[PDB]
């Protein structure tokens, strides 16, 4: 639109894109005109609520000193619009779609509350890598939450899976922070890149374990083992880069 | 004249115009004074009945919340006055002209009852394009009905033709609604204009097929094929407009 916010324009673009591709999918599926109209109106109804909630999150982030909350609200709206598109495409009635959207928003708030301290710690140390890791973890959690809500699961199983995912993310965050501090102090960008990449890998492993139904302890143990292997790789890379710098290479 | 209502003034103007041009046509044809007088009185007698019928229909529409019924009553009066003018020009006696006017009024009521649910559905979705489509369909139906009544056809062939025309109009309405919903939700007026234009084209095709004497199934099939072609054209236009909007063009 002509007059809006820097975060509202991106969400409007996402909404238009999702609406266009939802119409494309409905046309491909070969539905009647009234069914297409019902699906479009249902999608607009759900996406309006998702837009309101994400805009509230982004505004709350803008009021305080956390630029990460704006990006995380954008991620939330993207995945809420995605969930709304699948809800409209599946032919769910209005009541079930509204209930599913409410549960999705509540569980996204749960993940928000659990992830805020990591954002504060990352922004205290001025580490872009840690902020990117938190963004990636939120994105993966949103993916898992949307898939679980689509599959029709209870609010307790989803919370347990989120708890296991956060248990894994704690270890991933510790690994990334440990590598990134020494990478920034020694002035070697390769170490920071390695930290970010291997932290993303650890977050992916934690999410995959959480989806499989493992308890938080199992996720913690497996992520710790993978982090130990990646730490050996980091030791090798750090030695190589340090001796590249030391010899003038 | 003075006073009256908003809808009766336009009907009075139509009546005066038709009377004036009927007198011009009678003078051009070179008829005797008594023949001109009898044609004029016959036309006035038929047009008064048409005026009363259309005024009722318009009043019934105004009492409810359907502005479309007023416009369709005006359309009915216009074509009833046209039929009366042709009947007076042909020199038919009062009995045959009165019977023909009666049959025309009954068949216009038949078409009105068949078209009412589409008006209700269009008003429920608040779609000006669908209301315009219904108005156009009623206008074409009145044209065909006047032509058939002038041609001297029974009250069975006319009903069969009307059913075929309505069978085509169902597909035309579905196509127009399908395009119009997505055009309105994405806020692209070109899509709504395309919907209206191609729905009018489909209605014209359905009327042409009904005039030729085809069964409703053949009309349905042909209108469906033409709608598929127009749907491919709509897909092209929608992609072009969406990429114009997305790129800021
Ligand atoms: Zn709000
Ligand atoms: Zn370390
Ligand atoms: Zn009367
Ligand atoms: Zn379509």
């Amino acid at each position: 639109g002509p007059g809006g916010t820097m975060a509202a324009e991106e969400m409007e673009k996402i909404f238009r894109d999702k609406l266009f591709h939802l119409h494309q999918k409905l046309d491909e599926a070969g539905k009647s005109a009234e069914e297409i109209a019902k699906a479009v109106e249902l999608f607009v109804g759900l996406a309006m609520r998702a837009f309101d909630y994400a805009l509230h999150i982004a505004e709350r982030g803008k009021e305080m000193g956390i630029p990460t909350l704006v990006e995380m609200g954008k991620i939330l709206f993207k995945y809420g619009a995605k969930l709304a598109a699948e809800l409209a495409l599946a032919g769910k009635s209005e009541e079930e779609a509204r209930a599913a959207m409410d549960r999705f928003l509540s569980l996204s708030d749960y993940l928000l509350e659990r992830l805020l301290p990591y954002i504060e710690l990352a922004e205290r140390m001025k580490s872009p890598a840690l902020q990117e890791l938190v963004l990636y973890a939120f994105k993966e959690g949103m993916k898992l939450l949307a898939e679980l809500i689509l599959a029709g699961k209870s609010d307790e199983e989803i919370q347990a899976k989120l708890d296991a995912f956060l248990a894994g993310f704690d270890v991933a965050f510790e690994f990334t922070l440990d590598i990134d501090v020494i990478g920034r102090e020694l002035d070697i960008p390769e170490l920071v890149e390695f930290a970010l990449e291997k932290g993303k890998e650890l977050v992916k492993l934690a999410l995959e374990l959480a989806r499989a139904g493992k308890s938080p302890e199992e996720v913690k143990a497996a992520v710790k083992a993978r982090g130990e292997e990646l730490h050996k790789e980091f030791e090798k890379l750090a030695l190589k880069e340090y001796f590249k710098r030391r010899l003038g290479l």
